[PDB]
RNA sequence: GGUGGCAAUGGCUAACCUUUUAUCUGGGCAGCCGAAGCGAAAGCAACAUGUGCGCAGCCUUUUGGCGAGGCACGACGUAUACAAGUGCGUGGAGUCACCGGGGUACGACCCGAAGCCGGGUGAUCUAGGCGUGGGCAGGUUGAAGCGUGGCGAAAGCUACGUGGAGGACCGUAAACGGUAUUGAUCUGCAAAUCAUUCGUGUGACCUGCGUCUCGUAGUGAAAUGCUAAUCUAACCCGGCAUCCGCUGGUUCCUUCCGAAACAUGUCGCAGCAUGACCUGACUUGAGAUCGUCGGUGGAGUAGAGCACUGAUUGGCGAUUCCGGGGAUCCCUCGCUCGCUUGUCAAACUCCAAACCCCCCGUCAUCCUAGAAAGUCGGAGUCCGGACUGCUGGGGUAAGCUUGUAGUCCGUAAGGGAGACAACCCAGCCCGUGGUUAAGGUCCCCAAGUGUCGACUAAGUGUUAAUACUAAAGGGCGU
RNA sequence: UGGGGCCCCGAAAAUUGACGGGGCUCAAGUCGACCACCGAUACCACGGAGUACCGCAAGGUAAUCUCGUAGGAAGGCGUUGUGUUCGGGUCGAAGCAGGGCUGUGAAGUCCUGUGGACCGUUCACAAACGAAAAUCCUGGUAAUAGUAGCAGCAAAGCAGGGUGAGACUCCCUGCCGCCGAAGGGGCCAGGUUUCCUCGGCAAUGUUCGUCAGCCGAGGGUUAGUCGGUCCUAAGACGUACCGUAAUUCGAGUACGCCGAAAGGGAAACAGGUUAAUAUUCCUGUACCAUUUAGCGUUUAGUCUGACGUCUCAGGGCAAGCCGAGCGGCGUCGUCGCGCCGUCUAAGCAGCGAACCCCGUGGAGAGCCGUAAUGGCGAGAAGCGGGCGAAUCUGUAAUGGCACAAGUCGGCUUCACCCCGGGACCCGUGAAAAGGACAGCUAAAUGUCCGUACCGAGAACUGACACAGGUGCCCCUAGCUGAAAAGGCUAAGGCGUGUCGGAGUAAUUCAGUUAAGGGAAUUCGGCAAAUUAGCUCCGUAACUUCGGGAUAAGGAGUGCCUGCUGUGUAGACAGCAGGUCGCAGUGACCAGGGGGCUCUAACUGUCUAAUACCAACAUAGGAGAUUGCAAACCCGUAAGGGCUAGUACAAUCUCUGAAUCCUGCUCAGUGCAGGUACCUGAAACCCCGGUUCAACGGGAAGAAGGGCCUGUAAACAGCGGGGGUAGACCCUCUUAAGGUAGCGUAGUACCUUGUCGCUUAAUUGGCGACUUGCAUGAAUGGAUCAAUGAGAGCCCUACUGUCCCUAACUGGAGUCCGGUGAAGCUUACAUUCUAGUGCACAGUCUAGAGACCUCUAGGGGGAAGUGAAGACCCCGUGGAGCUUUACUGCAGCCUGUCGUUGGGUUGUGGUUCUGGAUGUACAGUGUAGGUAGGAGGCAUCGAAGCGGGUGCGCCAGCAUUCG
RNA sequence: UCCUUGGUGGGGGCCAAAAAUGACAGAAAAGUUACCCCGGGGAUAAUUGAGUCGUUGCCGGCAAGAGUACAUAUCGACCCGGCAGCUUGCUACCUCGAUGUCGGUUCUUUCCAUCCUGGCCGUGCAGCAGCGGCCAAGGGUGAGGUUGUUCGCCUAUUAAAGGAGAUCGUGAGCUGGGUUUAGACCGUCGUGAGACAGGUCGGUUACUAUCUACUAGAGGUGCCCGAGGUCUGCGGGUAAGCUGCUUUUAGUACGAGAGGAACCAAGCAGCGGCGCCACUGGUGUACCGGUUGUCUGACAAGGCAUCGCCGGGCAGCUACGC
């Protein structure tokens, strides 16, 4: 058994690959709202989220529950966040995407209604509402894909705060090191061609090279799915 | 195999019972082997002796007779199914022991690895992740920002001060690291230390304690590094007395005999099997051939020769033929074929030995105190080496390599060569006396300063074989 | 002239050597012959042993018997026990040491001594039955050897006096030393009695020892306040649930519970006391918590606990320093200096800086602030108030002090306390207990565990009284000085980094110095030397504009006298004059510098114990997958990692900063998509077979494959020969044929390629050329400032690297006292030469030498010692790793069955009503299925007709609306 | 023939024929290891040693001829015969329970096939100087640049700057540049792991001497009236010297000139050897002085910092001196 790969080590769940969950502020999700209900809350603070490197808003709701929300750009302390099917479609409000006009920017979008918000959550990203239909509503993802969602899926109106985070180059291994201390990701990473053959499919050889094509089949088993996985194509576009 | 019991109307019992404490006595016929074979099977199913030779033994007129066992036939059962031949079997000897040998399987004469696998142990070291603490002498540089001021029509450009940034600089024997001396040390202070010299020293920093991640797993800024002095799969115990054709060892005496280092097959080439060769026993019963001489046969090697096959040298004579040289092919001529000359042959032969081989006779030797033959028990051995020949083959040669005959060493003393595995005498029980062998006789050193006839002037030489000994060539040296 | 013998020339090798040596000349050589002798275990003779065969035995025969490895065969000896026979022994068994005799021998027996209770023997039978060997095992014990070590990193002792049997070594005094930002002080983990006292010295202590962490005996640890205990952290554990064949196994969830002697945290101090404990005992003066009783009660949910890195202001203060008084000690050749002390806890009470807040105020052709950033009509300055620190003041003030003084001032202040500001983050820097906000008075209670001592050059760990590590973890006085560097000194700890003496060789470890030369040394400037602090002047190529940079290169520097400036001060900066030395950063400390290349951008990481590199990483660049019930990955499952995450995200790869760029090739392999057609298993279905099945075919046809398309920042590739001043048409092209660049390279075989600079001379370096054996673009190309314990070359400086060594210093060595190992070893051994021999001999052969013992010395030889060669081969020995090797197994893709139901239609017959609808030729009539080969109905029904209801040749059977 | 019996379908068997194992007396079968491990082997290679000598180095015989003529002053074809073992091969006898690699360095020694120095002979030798050969191994044979080199090239001296053997002498002497481990890069090869007889950067050199040998120093015993002194010399050893330059002979002999010697004589030098310390230089931790920092209160006198550092230096030792 030429040793297991880094991906298999991470799947094992060892401490080297686990997130420092105790360092994080909140499991960001929409407040739980019953069918045909609404809740209002006011923003009391804007805090740094170590798990995302983007601000989060602390919201005190009418029901006596205090919750951390994924902050949209422009959300300010003292703002009244409304969440409901009848809520005004305004930045920071959590409304169903069936009530959002075409061309509006949404974020923290539920995969299914009441899911808590799955898509469009990183700093600066946003989704655009494209079409409305009777049972489906379509949005353009930050990836460019068109996603057909239930119109009852809730989303906060606006874009995610923290835009331009990666415009500043790391410039230095130490800065990225400090970012990686709060993440599960292993830093730094050794290239596979630099490893021995017992440690990677690409390892070994008198000189550094994979020895086999780096595009691997989608059928390849664990310990073998390395390099370009099921690549449609390779190279820079001609 | 040796020794016994019983014996075709066979032998022996197993478990078990009888124990009155393992014995023992008496039972115990289940079963096994023998008693019928042949055939895949269905199936079918044989001599209580028909003949001959003949050992022992007995008889005998000493040459014969009878002749168990033995040998050779004949006959029969069955398969080959058609036949014909043949195979196997058939005229009652087995069975159970004791004491041995040997094969096979088991740890299998004893010890000797790396490994493979199971279940467990380990992160007091080290690597990485996390929690919570601690630390970084003293200096240097002087980013943005800010203040005031200069040069400008503006655009803008610019000085100083302030400021205190940076995986910034120097630097500590703080801490961490570990360059070079290839210094000390190298049975050390030390199973990695010491001195000097070095790198980092506000950061991807160093570090305490806590905590987590581990064996086909972990950890790794990746060297197969690290995971408790252990890492290209840790450690403990277990599988395990693993296995090996490979290495080492294997313990008292005498006596008798005494090899093979070879062939064929083998994933065979450091092994094994079968055979040759050694050893033991038995059966059988009259010849055998290591040697000679003569004869009947085989020769195709040596040598020789050119008659075949091919090579090979000139001279001489012809092919009015096939062809090289500058229109009557106007005339010049190489091969080709013969008669003489000169040479050859592993794979040429008109010839043709000496050795040798088969057979017959002969002498010789061995043999009833057991020829030849047969059956069975136990092996070792299949790394060889040498000398003398074979101009052995190959090779420039080789103390090379690979054959062959004889003989040796191996496994061979003693005597002699200076010593000498295998060269000479000699194969050797113990003791004594004698005479020789090889070799030697000036001394070392037993026996010749021996004899005759010559040679050598070079200390040549004083060297059987010899892996241990110099040639071609020359000399009015003698 | 030819043929012969012997000799000569031809004829050169390595330690001194070989006719065996001496030597030998009408021979002691050679040749031809001869004579006598010596000389084996051979041969002969005698005697003896065994063997083979024969013989009833007695014995007979052997010229034709007597070597022997592997090996076969026969007979014996011995050990221990059993059955059995017969014995011996305290008048002395076994065993042991030595000896006599017998036997070929294995062995047996006897004698002497020693020993003190058991031992044999016949015939048989057994076995844990015989040792010289296994780098055999266990024990014991040599040589080495009175040898190495008791030196190197901290060179430490001497005098006098004691104690004692004994004194370098134990005690005291003095002198001389060591550490003095650690070798002192405090304490964690760890140790576990080592602590203290007395008594000892066999061992331990690297010597001694009267000493001791050693030995023996006794003693020693006192808590409401110090810790643990309490809280929670990362993270464990338990129960339950669920999984698992099962569990002591497994993730998650729920509930609990643990997890910090360096995080959070209720509260105590000073002095004294012991031999050893002391915030613990005692004195004095305090404080906290709970329970109870009385006196009163919510403000309730907030705050606190509660937080990063860097930087800075203000205030305080332990330590430190200065002047005066007082009290001691030292010095006293002269002087009047130097040192020590001049004290004082918690608690209690009082004041309160900054920040913040409140009330006034009204500030701009601008004012107010700060070290700095700043602030302001959204209300500055100014003026009042509130809240609120460290610390300070008093009290505790009588305790300790030589009941000696004990009284004052000033300066500074880290490395500690308080307080406030600023900057940075793609990094955001814990939680919970507890506490505060309403408590006051009294009484009672405060259990449990630890507590000695070391905390390391002797108390831990590394086998050690170990130069390592743990821990330099946290602390540290004066001068110099930037300083916690280094040096010299306190306090404190030591002379135990536990052998001494002696002073005399070589050699050696580590240092000092060195004429003249100056890298000639060497692979190479390795090593050493040079420089060195601070101030000022001055500083190049190149550059990413940041730097290079301390570039380079120059000048100054001490002491004394008198001053100037800045500043609140501490101090800092500067000037003038005088002056000494070889030298003023005088010691200590403390860069040598420069030029041209290769390479990697850089800081960083690494082979713990031979590789600190150009390797790894890195930021940057690019590609790939995935919309989250995702991609990727772990698990047998239950369930998980990534993930408290969500495309400017995670994961998977490649390349490796910047700068200029990154060309052509999709034939092969890979990947992706498409699947027209081909291939493609099982099940279902159909056919045949089978009284049933097995079975043989057919149809249908998933994934996969063929096949087509895309894709190179996927793996990869980018070629041969000849006509033309070696370009250009063709080729060979079985995808294409090297673009930009670079080029003899870290790649270039030829090769020390050619030329130029560098040198006297350069297989060198650099530059150019380049026919590139075999360069080339993210298998990244070229290039590059800065950086580098990286690799080469050159210049300068420097030098013992060298010419060529010398002297000197300390430690070893040498010699003496004490202590005291280990490693090689079959034996013998004073060798040397040659030969021989398994061809590399101290031992063999022939010579030559050699009297023995001891000491010192460097290492010629002992093919010296260490290690069953790691190179090579062999083994039907392994291991890891690779793959289009063989064979499998996971994972994954897909068909079928089960889970698995209900409706709607579209596809096959399942099952059958109204008609028997059936008809070459002509029909009166439709075969009314083959037919009793002929024989029934009918006005109570049989037709020629409408689109002709079944149908059909607008005919005619069926009585039908007529 | 198929398990109680009969039958059917389907099986099993007997004899023969076909289908293949070519590694052909028959496994269904790819690599890699320098990260390697274990068992062995001198049964078998790298290295030293032995043998051999094709090859290598050095010669010889006959002399074909060339040499204005003339084989033999000089050169020496064809063929033929050798020596050495210093090149490379061949071989597998020794060694795999290890005989430590290359090159250099240091020190000692040997060979002669002689580079110089000494003596000779020939010449196509006037002299100078050559060319060829003979004897001769006493002495000498050096310094540098490149390269790890050996080898070779080059430089300037030099009388000349010979070659080879000693386990390719010499790692219990040194060094570690090269090769010959583990890391990494480039090129090439391979699908790959990995490889290369390319290149490149980096990469641990163990031991207390038992015996023997040698270098020196002692104690004995032998010899011997007892002792002492002075000698002798069997023997051992030596390189105790070797070699240049200049002057002179002499601008002479010789030679047409140009050029240009030799015997004898002198001095100096290089290297070597032995000794010495008046001189000179070094050292000189005796000693004297100056001075920095600090401590002992100051002065004075002292301690410490490498002898603190700096300057000077007698004796002694020493060479760079004699
Ligand atoms: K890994
Ligand atoms: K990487
Ligand atoms: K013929
Ligand atoms: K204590
Ligand atoms: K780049
Ligand atoms: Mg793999
Ligand atoms: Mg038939
Ligand atoms: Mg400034
Ligand atoms: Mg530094
Ligand atoms: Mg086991
Ligand atoms: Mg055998
Ligand atoms: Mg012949
Ligand atoms: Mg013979
Ligand atoms: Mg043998
Ligand atoms: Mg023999
Ligand atoms: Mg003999
Ligand atoms: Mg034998
Ligand atoms: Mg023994
Ligand atoms: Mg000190
Ligand atoms: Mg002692
Ligand atoms: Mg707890
Ligand atoms: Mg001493
Ligand atoms: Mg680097
Ligand atoms: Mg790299
Ligand atoms: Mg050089
Ligand atoms: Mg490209
Ligand atoms: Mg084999
Ligand atoms: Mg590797
Ligand atoms: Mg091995
Ligand atoms: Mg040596």
């Amino acid at each position: 058994m030429g040793k297991r790969l880094i991906s298999q080590n991470r799947g094992r769940g060892t401490p080297t690959y686990r997130a420092p969950s105790h360092k994080y502020k909140a499991d960001l999700r929409h407040p739980r709202v019953d069918e045909n209900s609404s809740l209002r809350g006011e923003v009391v603070g804007i805090e740094h989220d170590p798990a995302r490197s983007a601000p989060i808003a602390k919201v005190a709701f009418e029901n006596g529950e205090e919750l951390f929300l994924l902050a949209s750009e422009g959300i300010a302390v003292g703002n009244i966040i409304e969440c409901g099917d009848d809520a005004e479609v305004k930045p920071g409000n959590i409304v169903p995407i069936g009530n959002v006009p075409e061309g509006f920017f949404i974020c923290n979008v539920e995969s299914k209604p009441n899911d808590g918000g799955k898509f469009v959550r990183s700093s600066g990203v946003y989704a655009t509402v494209v079409t409305h239909e009777a049972t489906r509503t379509a949005v353009s993802m930050p990836s460019g894909n068109i996603k057909w969602l239930n119109p009852k899926c809730r989303a906060v109106v606006g874009i995610v705060a923290g835009s331009g985070r990666v415009d500043r180059p790391w410039l230095k291994a130490g800065k990225k090191y400090h970012k990686m201390k709060t993440r599960a990701a292993k830093y730094p990473r050794v290239s596979a061609v630099a490893m021995n053959p017992r440690d990677h499919p690409f390892g070994g050889g008198a000189w550094k090279h994979p020895g086999k094509p780096t595009t691997v089949s989608r059928n390849a088993p664990p310990g073998r799915k390395v390099g370009l996985i099921a690549a449609r194509r390779t190279g820079m576009k001609r």
